[PDB]
């Protein structure tokens, strides 16, 4: 694992001298604002499983994921979360995981950003099953403060963005009304397929993490012109949500 | 797995031309007209047997046993019979289950119609890959139970309804964790139905459930008896399909 | 899997004649140092194990005890955590003590108390028994209306009075967050850990009596290392009571 990690690592180093501040996970607008790009292929990095690109945002240096992995794919865990300790290793210091969410709070409307204030796992995998090495971090990982508080204060301060839990499922198949009612109980605000396997392995390696997500759509239960307008709003409102999280970081 | 399916279809159509518009799963086949059976165990790609024939003169496709996770098998392999079936005809499917009655008004005996399902299998036989030609990437589950079959079935039979909560098995609940499910909304507990109805779905078959309650669930306080009921069940949701 | 019990039954059989009548599942005290006539077996010695196996009298009864335990978050099958459970049973016991570390979700809990647990919810989604079944070793669908031992629970408490408490066990191993913790709260679980599960899901399975004991390490979350040292202490001999008492009342 450390093996592979310097290996990929040695890779990215004969490609980019950039010292990435912030990882940025994503699923146009903000990728093309990215300043003296560097474009490595998923397909070409070492023990990935897509393009990651450097450069600056607003004169920071982030490494952006275009492209990212999901377990209803078949990837197995630890998988999904090499990314981020290679990250790790190449020297960030803070993730920003986006994602895309169903809406189970009626407040929220789609095409709207949600700050994501906490995470619930109801996909029963852990990236972190199997032996542990404490040199990339402990064997039982404090979760009880995932989201940094001071930068989503910094970002909150900036944006005002309304807020939710976020419970990761397994998918791929959507969610019955009954399960949304059950998700409803147990007090979450937004159903999406990722971002618990990055997050939990970001808190392993020790980085501070923030998380948005888009609301694609009303969750179950709860226009082809329709969904042209709200990814049309979601992709300005993601762009200015990540250029805040970094600039404020 | 496309070629896996047209193996085993070529396998079932040189042993019966029959075009089924129905598949069902079932744990009524003393019924079946002009029967042609065929052993899970002949059949390409399988894990039983399958009894094609037609009920009140409307053509078939019976699954006499049934497949679970708790056994072993992978959910993709659940799933596979399902597809099957797609490929040879069908355009619906009828599941039947035995379930624990979490809804004390329920009585052992009882068929319940099942209106929805909770997945607390945390498997799912879509994982992986995804051939769209099969059915797409992420399946509309915001109505899995056929509103117009389920309609028709009821203005006959008039049965309960109830969520059904799928689990891994097979070892039965604690009265804690049945009162969790309680919580969460569900009627009735079975160790079936999720995976299969979610290749369904994904293939886009129409879809009833129908449970038979084996006995109170955990903590509250016979599928040979109820077999009257059953047949009568699965006969009118063939007949009015 | 009953050819690997026989095994592993004849290689204990070689190093102690020991009958016992109690398994004991512990993480890793007072309580080892206390076992009278104290034969000890290696994990890394015994055919098909995944630690030592400490096999003696407490109190006068012969017992078995699993000095380490097996966890689903260091990689185990299912099916292997369990293994140990089914070889107890063969080697004679009739009864299983499991302890476990958990997070107290229940405020009125404090760190360092043992508490009775009187159920368990799996949120583990993994079982044991999945797979073909030996009807051997016990049946394909396991009854799990009552797994803690009515009689034996009752004779502890009539000693000890313990608090009691729902367990949930989940996989882990990272801790969980606050929102995970409400949920589990709105289920009805008092504590929360990352073992016990599979091995009781195996002991009621072939047909052993059970209890259960939970020594609470911390509040889970969203509910100093003087005090990290003040209730380790307390834990270890409030669970050396409880295990003796358990075993003197079985
Ligand atoms: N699970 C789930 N994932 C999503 N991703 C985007 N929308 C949804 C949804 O409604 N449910
Ligand atoms: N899980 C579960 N499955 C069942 N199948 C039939 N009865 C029951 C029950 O009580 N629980
Ligand atoms: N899952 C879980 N396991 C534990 N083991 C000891 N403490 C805890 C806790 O807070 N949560
Ligand atoms: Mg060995």
């Amino acid at each position: 694992m450390m093996k592979k990690i310097e290996e990929a690592r040695t890779f990215i180093s004969e490609r980019t001298n950039l010292s990435p501040d912030i990882l940025i996970i994503l699923g146009g607008p903000f990728i093309e604002k990215v300043e003296d790009p560097v474009i490595i292929d998923y397909k070409d990095i070492p023990h990935f499983p897509g393009k990651l690109v450097f450069g600056r945002i607003s004169d920071k240096p982030v490494m952006i994921m275009a492209g990212r992995f999901h377990l209803y794919e078949g990837h197995d865990p630890a998988t999904v979360a090499f990314p981020v300790y290679l990250a790790k290793y190449v020297g960030v210091k803070g993730v920003v995981v986006t994602n895309a969410a169903g809406a189970i709070n009626p407040e929220f409307k789609p095409g709207e950003i949600i700050l994501v204030r906490d995470i619930i796992n109801f996909m029963f995998r852990n990236p972190l099953r199997g032996p542990n090495d404490e040199k990339i971090g402990p064997r039982f990982p404090d979760m009880s403060s995932v989201v940094d508080p001071e930068w989503a204060r910094k970002i909150q301060e900036r944006l005002s963005l309304k807020e939710g839990v976020y419970i990761g499922v397994l998918g791929p198949s959507y969610e019955t009304p009954a399960e949304i009612r059950v998700f409803e109980k147990l007090g979450a605000d937004l159903v999406g397929m990722s971002t618990v396997p990055e997050v939990i392995a970001a808190k392993h390696c020790g980085l501070k993490v923030v998380v948005f997500s888009c609301v694609t759509n009303m969750a179950a239960g709860i226009s082809h012109e329709e969904v042209v307008r709200t990814t049309k709003m979601a992709q300005g409102k993601i762009e200015k949500a990540l250029t805040t999280a970094v600039e404020v970081f």
